[PDB]
């Protein structure tokens, strides 16, 4: 390969320092021009120098035409666009290198062989090893400073997206970039409002947070939204509203403004695949720099799989996989609610854990914060804790698990701080 | 179109970062050059790569003159003024593969219709397919009415909690057998044809007759078991609450389908049809049996048979924007309790049912269990789930003789 041979060669001679970030050999090069191209640069390197076409045509004085004449060093210089795909080029040219060297050492062995062909399959073997030159390596002792850095310079207020609670965000530092969590839990547990609560604090730190209800209505969502941002009661409104509630005009009024002056998008369509969310989270991206985006799922059961005719089981493999990708590949937080196993109700302790997600596998796999809800005053009518969700995370990657305590306000599907 | 094609080309070209910013297949660019230029140029992408002539022309280096040679790479690039215009060109693109395919599914039917051309029309249709919207929510508190918004149930003191089942919502009649499970259906059945709206009635346990049968032994108060047989040699001046009934059941809007095997596509399909012939008014759609629809893979777990039936269900209320009821039944394990009193999780193999259910409403007949009971003929219907309202208990008098609910307090 000439194509991406020219490119190391041109990068090269633009960066007089990439020689170093990449290992080669004119072994590597073609024959003539590439070959004394790279020897002749290679040992500028080694006698300590720079590598230019000023010093590459100082060197070999009279021996300059024999690398292309100086009109081609220059031309090499100028194919190169971008030094930015010296990594993927330089690769191009390895993988070619030992495609080179395998035939070397393969068509080796049948004019070898024809004493004894044992010692043949053991040359043969040392030199079909020696020929695989990767490019990642393991170095502990330089990745170490550049965390350092960032150990030293520590700034103490979340880096990531805050959830919006003083003492969960304590042990998360806002959920990253890559993160795929999970807010697991039985019905009736604020398991929605306890997203749709998370869903603004992201706005109000200035994010955006798509929001994909496959249950609900884009216009319930909001009804929330608001009953929650006023702390008007949820019953009042509903229908009473006009001719059984005032004064709360004043905290109406306000309220539909801080939804409308918000950064929720609300997405509604029946059936979501896992790529319709991708292409409205790329589009959403898009539109907006500089800003990172959230992408909240309101059912990762309601979700649709990609092959229709397949095991239950493997779907919400299919899709929590997918989800996780997407997290990485695209560098957004994935929340996605999901619900559990209705075997939790026929035990004493209705404490979730990780085994109550039913058929899901590759899933507490996936996930990186697995955040259980749990409301003991709904299986216990007379509970010490009266109006207490309690969001335990399972699962921590990056960080530390444990309990979190939060008051839940039923009437204004609100959360509230606590110790 | 060739010009606009050039522009996406040679915009990506420019820029090795738009490919992501508009997603497109080769299937969509005219085809040896501009095709190859994008099926090289989208690999490069998904190997997680980058995207330029250097890079391109490395990667098929003997294939490479496909590609228009190297000389049209340059001349593409050249060609973009400015990458402002990728999004109005990308569409323009995209508007022209739409228009590709759209004939080429048209000129498909043709060719395919060529057993029942109806799977044909069916197959060929499926391949043929915030601040804005705050303000109208302003008015919808605004609106406040007082009474009922949706479709009402019939009965005054359940309709002060639901407001009318909504259009999306997907309500569950779930109880054990003898409790009234289908007579209280064929009551809200008739209340909302009487409100002046469609009621389809999907009874897959029993025919279309009885359950007009019942229909009318419950509109005239006529006593069900003198009609049966008796009825000619045995009861008189009844002629005219008979003559009254049987036009108040040929005057209504009640739909009932009796195929023996109903998937719940098959409801879908027989809910937009009778939801196109009757525009502008709402469309209800009941089951006598949430149980007795049949699956959409055979062989498969019956614990997610119920789930595949369940979530269908719902998607249907959503994006059919119709009420969707379910009659169901409830674990045989009921009746070896001390409260007879059916809960959530009484709904026995149905997992994935509580979950996509809105308003989960059990039936209970105390004078079942108990033949000495302070509530004589009192079925008292227990809301255990309401997602936009409150939960609780309604009371309600059965009159077994005409299967008829009445109201009370």
């Amino acid at each position: 390969n000439e194509y991406a041979e020219q490119a190391v060669l041109g990068s090269i001679l633009t960066e007089p320092e990439l020689i170093k970030e990449c290992p080669l050999t004119p072994e590597h090069f073609s024959p003539g021009k590439h070959f004394n191209i790279y020897f002749t640069m290679q040992d500028l390197d080694r006698k300590g120098q720079s590598v230019d076409f000023t010093s590459i045509a100082a060197r070999v004085g009279e021996k300059l035409p024999q690398l292309g004449g100086f009109g081609y060093l220059t031309e090499l210089a100028a194919s190169v666009a971008s030094t930015t795909t010296f990594k993927q080029h330089c690769q191009t040219v390895s993988e070619y290198f030992q495609k080179r060297k395998a035939i070397s050492i393969a068509q080796q062995i049948i004019e070898n062989v024809n004493v004894k062909p044992i010692q043949e399959a053991v040359s043969e073997l040392m030199e079909i090893e020696a020929s695989g030159t990767d490019d990642d390596d393991g170095s502990i002792d330089e990745a170490l400073v550049t965390v350092y850095e960032e150990i030293e310079s520590a700034d103490g207020n979340i880096t990531g997206v805050p959830s919006g609670f003083t003492e969960l965000d304590r042990m998360t530092y806002g959920y990253k970039r890559r993160n795929f969590v999970l807010i697991a839990a039985r019905p009736s547990m604020g398991k929605t409002a306890f997203a749709l609560k998370q869903a603004k604090n992201m706005s109000d730190n200035d994010d955006v947070v798509n929001l994909h209800s496959l249950e609900m209505g884009k216009k319930e969502n909001i009804k929330r939204l608001i009953v929650t941002a006023g702390s008007i009661n949820a019953q009042k409104i509903k229908a009473a509203r006009r001719d059984f509630a005032s004064e709360d005009w004043g905290k109406l009024s306000m309220a539909i403004g801080e939804i409308s002056n918000s950064n929720i998008n609300i997405f509604d369509k029946a059936g979501q695949s896992v790529n319709y969310i991708w292409s409205k989270t790329r589009q959403t991206k898009r539109k907006n720099p500089g800003k990172r985006v959230i992408v909240m799922i309101d059912y990762l059961q309601l979700l649709e799989p990609a092959k229709a005719n397949d095991s239950r089981t493997n779907q919400i493999s299919q899709i929590s996989r997918d989800l996780k990708k997407m997290a990485r590949e695209l560098d957004v937080v994935v929340i996605a609610l999901s619900q559990l196993s209705r075997q939790v109700e026929q035990r004493q302790d209705k404490r979730p854990m990780l085994s109550d997600l039913r058929e899901s596998g590759q899933l507490e796999q996936d996930a990186d914060i697995i955040e259980f809800l749990y409301r003991d005053d709904y299986y216990d009518k007379e509970s010490e804790s009266k109006n207490i969700v309690e969001v335990i995370i399972a699962k921590h990657r990056d960080g530390p698990v444990g309990t979190v305590s939060l008051a839940f306000i039923k009437e204004y599907g609100n959360f509230v701080n606590l110790e």
